[PDB]
RNA sequence: CAGCAGCAGCCUGCUGCUG
RNA sequence: CAGCAGCAGCCUGCUGCUG
């Protein structure tokens, strides 16, 4: 399957996660999780994120309106399907959802959501 | 029950809705729906919204971090409960969710979400 | 707009288990 | 971090019905 994502997954092993836990706290995780769902099919990423401007830039590059539309168009036809973006960081989940006919507006709200969550003050 | 909302519901009757439908389109609804959930209990509003600055100001006043905390604190105790804000406008739904311990950050993201959705270009 | 039903997903909270 | 299970809600899409 063609993913909407432009960067590889970065999930930590169980050992790396434990080590990070011993060293640090829910407000300073290794990163964030995000996902894109098109009908039944869901694509997921855990991406490292350290709250710098460099890191923000890098992770905002993990998908675009174009990469999402290319991935999503595989699943399209005459009938509308449900499409959903989710992101979770520091205890808060944001989900942006609606039909395929609205996908451009779902991307616009998804990217704005992602940016505001990742920049939310301590 | 004490609501998190500071303005009354504005749901249209079935007849008003039909009349509006005959006169206008999903991109020009009478307004938007939003809701706040605390554990099992959900509070809901349909609010008129006409995409002016005056109207934006008015509807952004429908809840505050304080009104949400007063309402939500009724349901609190030692264990965390789930808390959720949702808003739907013009085919797109945004939901912001997490545990009561995070409620201040849920409000901050909820209000930012609401503002961006209600201002999204045609 | 609202309520009801069938189907299909998704997210949140709680509890327990595994790695 | 990941997978599994019990419970409780929520949102999206499709289909049908009512007002």
């Amino acid at each position: 399957m063609t993913s909407p994502f432009k960067l590889p997954d970065e999930s930590p092993s169980w050992t790396e996660w434990r080590l990070h836990n011993d060293e640090t706290n829910q407000d300073n995780p290794l990163g964030f999780k995000e996902s894109w769902g098109f009908g039944k099919v869901v694509f997921k990423r855990y991406l490292r994120y350290d709250r710098t401007e460099a890191s923000l830039h890098r992770v905002l590059g993990s998908w675009t309106g174009d990469s999402v539309n290319y991935a999503a168009s595989r699943f399209f036809g005459f009938d509308q399907i449900g499409c959903t973006y989710s992101i979770r960081f520091r205890g808060v989940s944001i989900t942006v959802s609606g039909g395929s006919r609205t996908l451009q507006h779902l991307c616009e709200m998804a990217i704005r959501s992602k940016q505001e969550l990742l920049q939310l003050a301590p």
